[PDB]
């Protein structure tokens, strides 16, 4: 997260860290047994870490639970990151509390200009590299599709939207991958891609979760 602020401990209780010896991606709790992340975050041997603030210090509200299965979207395309969504099942149900809470799936999409919350343990610099140990937050609006497509011609699908600031300086970044974009109390986006971080006229691109709600609901009821 570049240009954001410290969220504050467990102020984003649906935010998870995916860990395989180390944090490698964000995720969102959507019920006690299931997480939503990005397809480009797929790998075996995943441990889900909930209740986290400082990811390098055990502060007392953590729950560490291994993944029993992962389901990348059937239509994911690694070349273009179209349908960049994945579901991860917990081997045991998370114990939900104020610190470890699920985020609601959207009933409908969000419109351009809607303010959202983007969060993660990703890089905080526009040039160079600095990883925070505490959770960073960023308020950012959903941008119009035309400004999104103008920035990334021939690369944006109906399954993607841009959010952020065309002037730059505020954006998500590497290590934020898979993380939530929350608008009006719903999970509308997943941190997917972009050119650099916080670069002018290069806004962040997010997986459009509202297109996947039936697939999400169908998949977890059958797995
Ligand atoms: N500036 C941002 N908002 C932002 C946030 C998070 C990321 C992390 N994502 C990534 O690094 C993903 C993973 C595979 C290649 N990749 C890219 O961003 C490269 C460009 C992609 C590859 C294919 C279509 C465009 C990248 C950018
Ligand atoms: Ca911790």
């Amino acid at each position: 997260i570049v240009g954001g602020y410290t969220c504050g401990a467990n102020t984003v209780p649906y935010q998870v860290s995916l860990n395989s010896g180390y944090h490698f991606c964000g995720g969102s709790l959507i019920n006690s047994q299931w997480v939503v992340s990005a397809a480009h975050c797929y790998k075996s041997g995943i441990q889900v870490r909930l209740g986290e603030d400082n990811i390098n210090v055990v502060e007392g509200n953590e729950q560490f639970i291994s993944a029993s299965k992962s389901i990348v979207h059937p239509s994911y395309n690694s070349n273009t990151l179209n349908n960049d969504i994945m579901l991860i099942k917990l081997k045991s149900a998370a114990s939900l509390n104020s610190r470890v809470a699920s985020i609601s799936l959207p009933t409908s999409c969000a419109s351009a200009g809607t303010q959202c919350l983007i969060s993660g343990w990703g890089n905080t610099k526009s040039s160079g590299t600095s990883y925070p140990d505490v959770l960073k937050c960023l308020k950012a609006p959903i941008l119009s599709d035309s400004s999104c497509k103008s920035a990334y011609p021939g690369q944006i699908t109906s399954n993607m939207f841009c959010a952020g600031y065309l002037e730059g300086g505020k954006d998500s970044c590497q290590g934020d991958s898979g993380g939530p974009v929350v608008c009006s109390g719903k999970l509308q986006g997943i941190v997917s891609w972009g050119s650099g971080c916080a670069q002018k006229n290069k806004p962040g691109v997010y997986t459009k979760v509202c297109n996947y709600v039936s697939w999400i609901k169908q998949t977890i009821a059958s797995n």
